[PDB]
C-alpha cells in the first residue's frame, strides 16, 4: 500500500482563504469529487485516485483547516465546511459531478447532493454519517471516548492538548498498522495545538442522541433524500466496520434504491487504508455504468 503523495498542489481562493486540492486526469468530462473526513485529508484518497485518473478528472480538496488548506480563525462547525465546500465547487466551475465520499466528507457530499440532485450522477460512499438516535446505537468500543470527546473540558484536553484524535482515533480506524511515514503525513497539518480546533469540533457535530439538533435535522433530511433518490449508489463496507457495521450495510443494501454494496473484507473506518486496490478498481468499473 503506497505511502507517497505524488500529486501537484493546487490552490484556489475561497471566501478569502486558500483551499488545497488534488486535480488530475483529463480536463473534459464529468469530474469525480473525492471528499475526506476527520482527521484525514486528500491523503486518504492517494491510492484510490490512481485507478480513476487514467480516464476521469479527479478532484480531491482538503477541507478548510485541514491538510494543506489555510487555517483561518474559525470554530470549524459543519456549517463552516458547508460554506467553504459550496464555494470551492463554484470556484472550480463544476456542473455535474460524481461524488466519492467518506465520514464528514459524506455529510458534506450528501448534503450538497440533497440540495442539488440534478447535478449528481452517482455517489460512491463508505463509513458515512447517519443519525445516531441514542448512544446505545454508537459502537460500544467507541462510546466512552466519544462521550468524553463531546465535552469542553476533558474532550479538549484529549483532542487539542494531547492530539488523541490523531494518535489514537485515527490508527484504531484502520485494521492494518499505519506506518510511521503514513502517520507523519496525517500528523503534518496538526503539529501545532493551536490548529487542532477542527479535530475537536467535528466529533462535537456528530448527530448523536439528538445533539446538535441542527446537524441531526440536516442528516435526517439527506438520509430521507437518499432513500427516495434514483441516483446510482455504490456502498463499500467492511468487517467489523465502525459507523457502518455489516448489519447496517445489509439494511442499506435492501433499502437504498439503485445501490450496489461491495464487501471490502477487513475494515474499520478508513476503509481506503485497508483495501484501496478493490475500492479504486470497483469505482473505476462502476463509473462506466453512469
Ligand atoms: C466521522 C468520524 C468517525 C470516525 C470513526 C472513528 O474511527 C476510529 C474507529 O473507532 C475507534 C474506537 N476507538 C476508541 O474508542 C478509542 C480507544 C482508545 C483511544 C486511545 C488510544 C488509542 C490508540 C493508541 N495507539 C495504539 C493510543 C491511544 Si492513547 C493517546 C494512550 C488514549 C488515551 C486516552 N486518555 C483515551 C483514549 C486513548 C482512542 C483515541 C479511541
Ligand atoms: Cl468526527
Amino acid at each position: 500500500i503506497g505511502t507517497g503523495f505524488p500529486f501537484d498542489p493546487h490552490y484556489v481562493e475561497v471566501l478569502g482563504e486558500r483551499m488545497h486540492y488534488v486535480d488530475v486526469g483529463p480536463r473534459d468530462g464529468t469530474p469525480v469529487l473525492f471528499l475526506h473526513g476527520n482527521p484525514t485529508s486528500s491523503y486518504v484518497w492517494r491510492n484510490i485516485i490512481p485507478h480513476v485518473a487514467p480516464t476521469h478528472r479527479c478532484i480531491a480538496p482538503d477541507l478548510i483547516g485541514m491538510g494543506k488548506s489555510d487555517k483561518p480563525d474559525l470554530g470549524y462547525f459543519f456549517d463552516d465546511h458547508v460554506r467553504f465546500m459550496d464555494a470551492f465547487i463554484e470556484a472550480l466551475g463544476l456542473e455535474e459531478v460524481v461524488l466519492v465520499i467518506h465520514d464528514w466528507g459524506s455529510a458534506l457530499g450528501f448534503h450538497w447532493a440533497k440540495r442539488n440532485p440534478e447535478r449528481v450522477k452517482g455517489i460512491a460512499f463508505m463509513e458515512f454519517i447517519r443519525p445516531i438516535p441514542t448512544w446505545d446505537e454508537w459502537p460500544e468500543f467507541a462510546r466512552e471516548t466519544f462521550q468524553a470527546f463531546r465535552t469542553t473540558d476533558v474532550g479538549r484536553k484529549l483532542i487539542i492538548d494531547q492530539n488523541v484524535f490523531i494518535e489514537g482515533t485515527l490508527p484504531m480506524g484502520v485494521v492494518r498498522p499505519l506506518t510511521e511515514v503514513e502517520m507523519d503525513h496525517y500528523r503534518e497539518p496538526f503539529l501545532n495545538p493551536v490548529d487542532r480546533e477542527p479535530l475537536w469540533r467535528f466529533p462535537n457535530e456528530l448527530p448523536i442522541a439528538g445533539e446538535p439538533a441542527n446537524i441531526v435535522a440536516l442528516v435526517e433530511e439527506y438520509m430521507d433524500w437518499l432513500h427516495q433518490s434514483p441516483v446510482p449508489k455504490l456502498l463499500f463496507w467492511g468487517t467489523p466496520g465502525v459507523l457502518i457495521p455489516p448489519a447496517e450495510a445489509a439494511r442499506l443494501a435492501k433499502s437504498l434504491p439503485n445501490c450496489k454494496a461491495v464487501d471490502i473484507g477487513p475494515g474499520l473506518n478508513l476503509l481506503q487504508e485497508d483495501n484501496p486496490d478493490l475500492i479504486g478498481s470497483e469505482i473505476a468499473r462502476w463509473l462506466s455504468t453512469l
